[PDB]
């Protein structure tokens, strides 16, 4: 799945677009996900001006947009719980995220996640999500 | 604490900033801060195009500066784990982020804390944070 | 007159929208509205990169889209004509609320007259006298 | 300049003379940052930045001769012609008056020929003084 | 131009004939987004995007007679001297043949008289078969 | 060679960063970056709107701070002065990592040349001849 295939798929467009391309799919509980560490994106400018470094509040993003796509690729979005996030190495320009999102439960008029991301082959982060689906509350 | 003290306590720089005053504060065990929502901020032209709301993800980020805030005028920190976030209600342009942060442990290289943030006087989201203190590893 | 209304009813969008809500309106005789000062602003990198101050001039367009807002809900590119007895007091920083008042004092001539008064808590900061016009599609 | 982009004004300064006038340019083009929200339908210079290249002429004689010299009154300002990407705006500054820690001036800005705006000006001199006054007000 | 900011490169079109010239302007200015980093010790414009100014004019010709045309063959470019805020660019291109799906110019580009650039382009056309082309080479 | 030294080595800061890393290096015959092409990059928003390609000028400018790593690990803003034999191939699309190989022909005769070819996974998409030249401080 190439990236433009993600755009419409994906609510968010830049800044805060952080899925690239897709690997894998499995229709309703498992996808894979690549998100491109560049140090020309507009997060590193700030953070930070001595250090680059992926912040973990966006690889969570990441997480979570990853997960959007398996949704919407399987018939707004909200994040509303992170539960047991593990941020274990920093996040450099020049790496590569493989996304891992496995579906726990589409049941609840929101849907249970537990993600895992990894660097060349080595696990950088964790967490398990729970999102909530509204659309015009008003 | 006016926002430009917070400038130099703060290693993060636009776009990665989300304190703008700090209200109260005990010297090393609590502190509160204010975030102001405008929709002429950055992320709002993709999250999203069709409504304009604060990412869950910032706002935990919102925490952590506000915790960095604290443990700096406490004699880089990078977030490392996320528990127990809960994210309560639609955050909107327009709206003042008063967060709150409660020191939990300095002791462990890092420091444990758990905050809630709130619109004007109800609770709009919590956390329990945890971060790690390096400083060019190497 | 909540922000994803302003945003229909304004035709500047990002990174020119200066209102973020309205809290009283009465159909083409007065209006209030409330912006946001936010550190995280685009404008705040460059004025001032050592202080961070609200530019006056946008200050002006602030009253401008305020009016723009009675207007507009009140039966085109509303273009600024005139400014008269613009007087500005107080620096206004991020984490400071703009409380906009616009009073109209004529209607379309082809353009519209109003006096705008711009105020943090409660303390006058600025003042102007603004005149419209209203538009071809050349 | 104080300032920096994306709030820069001024290019080329053409004529000074020591302690009443110059003439500046500052030059239109489709890449600014105010174009793509002001207006997404067609593009025009907005009014109050046309006031800030008036200032900001004044500020660079000021301190080219004899350092953040905030606005303070804009009388008789009108804004007679749109300014559109591929025009060039001729911005002349004369100094009325150095009176007490500000400055009158008559500034009028041109198109190839044509007059599109004109404004009188008044400014405050500090630089760090101003910090405290501030602090004062909050 | 099927471009927009932050990668714009035109202004003005001053002449036109039909199949094989232009004459064009983009104006070079301050507030361009490319001068924040190149550089930040003097802004120069780079080389490589005085080429788009040049593959810029070409494609408005292809198209407002007889629309997406990437880039294909750079020969016999030369950057002759530097480009900076306050200069005006005056690109002229010169058709020489619309062989296939693609087509060879010839541009110069102008500061006031001096020439600073020049460059010999070809193309590529397609709009959406290109899809299913980057399709294929994935 | 990681980004934090091609961040100090290179005079482009972003928005003007094309390297992300180096992999192999040595002394003035030859280097190989890596650069990450990412959805989330400013330059996507504009080119294209419609469809998100790497602009052929910029992969150009991606071979020549490539080579600027390389002439400034062995022992000023080198700027670009021609390039010939510029073939672009493919488009390339946010998810793909550019390897781009850099092997040096002629070193300061008050400029440099280098013959550079750009890849994707194994396959070539762009390729050039460059020559740049060492400046002044007019």
């Amino acid at each position: 799945v190439l990236f433009e295939e993600i755009r419409s798929l994906l609510p968010q467009k830049y800044p805060f677009i952080f899925i690239d391309r897709a690997i894998e799919f499995e229709e309703s509980k498992r996808i894979v996900c690549v998100k491109n560490i560049s140090g020309n994106e507009p997060v590193f400018v700030g953070h930070f001006p001595d250090f680059a470094i992926m912040p973990g509040v966006l690889i969570i993003e990441a997480m979570a947009q990853a997960s959007i796509i398996l949704f919407r690729k399987s018939l707004v979005f909200l994040l509303a719980s992170v539960n047991n996030a593990r941020f274990t190495k920093p996040v450099v320009p020049g790496d590569q995220l493989t996304i891992e999102v496995i579906v726990e439960k589409i049941v609840s008029r929101g849907a249970i996640v537990q993600s895992v991301v990894k660097v060349q082959e080595k696990v950088v982060a964790k967490a398990a999500l729970t999102f909530g689906i509204v659309e015009k509350s008003s």
